[PDB]
């Protein structure tokens, strides 16, 4: 399992697709502790065009929903590592978020990188927990509970 | 409290694609609102979650009832003010206690309904579900801030 | 009930063209009753119009069409996704429709479609769309399914 | 009143925007008694993602609303003549459609060209009946009645 | 063939919404000559930025489109229609040099794009031409690809 | 004049709006002289919907777009510095483009940094040249010359 993941690698583990899959690369990645990837965040994107007018602000929930994904990659690999046919089989699921605080809003140009670790898992159940951050800053923090699921 | 599209338009800073509440139905002031988005196929967000599998977003449910939060926090201290709502900003700073409990999907009618837990000052936290033919498919606590745009 | 997976696996159609959400009733030969939400976050509404959000009309009788679509899909092959991955439909003609009430975000538009006449490939229905049990719209249309 | 008009001096005129404004220039017309008008139909349309997969068939629907649009415009200046003040806060409402026959596909690379004839008109209320033509070939007849109404 | 439609140009080119600028094939000669066109009209996405009630279509489009036909042209040269091998090349164009745009192009356009084969050698490809619209020039460009094996 | 610009600045003077604004953020300028900017590449942007299925790889002339628009900020802040009343009457036209080589693919995750310095301008004609950059690196060369000219 290596510890460096382009967008070809995330695009063969993730179900998500455009515009849903909000994470471009992986820089780090160590099994059943942690992963910190990645997102570019730039003005070129459907989401900005209503949030806001003359006023563009990436989502804090659209944040969210990247160190999940970020999650769910580090969760599916901890367990079957690079593996296609299989993850082409399963897909990770929210159960529950928490303490969720948004600090510093992120705009165009920022690089927003995703920082989650392991808290807890057993089987299919995962508990992970980090940041996100902008040039060492935090700008957001969360916790959440994945399930990994049959797709059908 | 009654309020369609149009009044909405009026009062939230958002738009397409981030607007996701299309009616409110019931607001009492400083108590509670009821609100609700209406879930079609034709959504460019079921374009990737996911192929071949349509299911809204979680946290765009979540999205969904700060908005109607942050609505029922502004009307409570404003009324429909058009004019004042444009000098006023509703941002997020915390989302605590959300759970899912059921998928939503094309077809369904995601109804919001968010109570004010307490405010003080421009700091207001609602809490509440998200339902759909009457169940549970969603609950969370948010706080919002309201503050001076600019 | 047939609800958005199964619609898949029967209309060619897909976004931003598939309009129909759920199929309610279903009777062979006879009729179908289906819906479609009506909500702000559709591209549609960026155009129509600015600041002031419509549902195109003739995108409902779009949706009446699909629905009639897929009562003609079913009624001729049953159930079978697998031949239906082959054929399309072309509108052929559309006759009598008028629109009463305007149709906007928050409205769940139903379609009620009935066969009027049919033959081979080539089926005419004709119905209402209604909105809170009111009919904003009237139409019947004639379509073709065909082998792409 | 002028004869040619492009589509800047249709987006001072109707009031529909992307991806709703169907026509692209106009090429002649008689106030109170036709227009002729088009739409170019590209592969780089999005309705195409989904009308078909593997098989881009413009909708029929979308060749009636195209002709119902020349006929606004049409309908528009016959009344107020180039007025983009009184335009900017007109909508338009489709009233009733008939007799409508499809005979041909409209596909990527076809000029959709729009010929409308004024069939009876009062006040606010018009009704336009014509053809859509391709390379001289009738691929749509239709009769419709629309609205012009002020924005309230 | 000397014509080809959207259907045909689909199964050659790789290209997808909203990158597929080329809407048709009316002339193609092997290792000689393309004349192909796109269509322009409002209801395009780039227009809702470019310019804002402004509709100007994209001079680096132009050159896309008219790049897209010197690679359908190249491909057909070496395979003819074969969408079966088309799945498994890809054209990386390697420069563009003297585009120089003469006439804005805007909704209600037939830009027709007009590419030679200036040069072929191996597995490289320089092409060049105009882009017209109603018999005037609007743009013209040399364009340089290397055919490859997909990955 | 300063020299750091962010997008809420940028959309005050390019006119460039979705989905052809590529250009993020300004981090070095010199008036009449040069200028470094540059645009977060990102997977959830629509271009890549069709560029390409299962390889998305950024455009070519789009990069070439996007050192036009640093160009283009450069020449309209070098003649009326920081000045959105003045922006709003003028768009920018593309005159040429000349010796420009693709020497490495830009994908998702990329900082695509333009460097751009001023070969010539008179009036509204300016000729700028240079290259755009990932991580130090030479992506892509080109030379253009574009115009401001009034909306009319
Ligand atoms: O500024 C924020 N949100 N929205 C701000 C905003 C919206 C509009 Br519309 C506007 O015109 C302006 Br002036 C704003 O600051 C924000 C700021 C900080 C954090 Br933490 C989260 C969100
Ligand atoms: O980087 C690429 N450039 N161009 C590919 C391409 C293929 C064909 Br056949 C063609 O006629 C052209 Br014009 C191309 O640019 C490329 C690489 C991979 C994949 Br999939 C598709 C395209
Ligand atoms: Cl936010
Ligand atoms: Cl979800
Ligand atoms: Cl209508
Ligand atoms: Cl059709
Ligand atoms: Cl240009
Ligand atoms: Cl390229």
């Amino acid at each position: 399992l290596q510890s460096q993941f382009f967008i070809e690698h995330i695009l063969q583990i993730l179900p998500h697709r455009y515009p849903m899959l909000l994470v471009d690369r992986i820089t780090e990645l160590q099994a059943n502790q942690k992963i910190v990837a990645y997102k570019n965040i730039t003005f070129n994107e459907d989401v900005f065009n209503g949030h806001f007018p003359n006023k563009p602000i990436f989502p804090g929930v659209l944040i969210v929903e990247g160190m999940a994904q970020s999650g769910g990659f580090l969760a599916f690999t901890s367990l079957w590592g690079f593996d296609p046919e299989i993850a082409k089989t399963k897909i990770v699921y929210f159960m529950t978020i928490d303490k969720v605080k948004f600090r510093i809003p992120v705009t165009p140009g920022d690089r927003l990188e995703y920082h989650l670790e392991v808290l807890k898992h057993k089987g299919m159940i995962w508990q992970v927990g980090g940041t996100a951050q902008v040039d060492g800053k935090v700008v957001a923090e969360a916790e959440l509970k994945a399930m990994i699921a049959e797709r059908e």
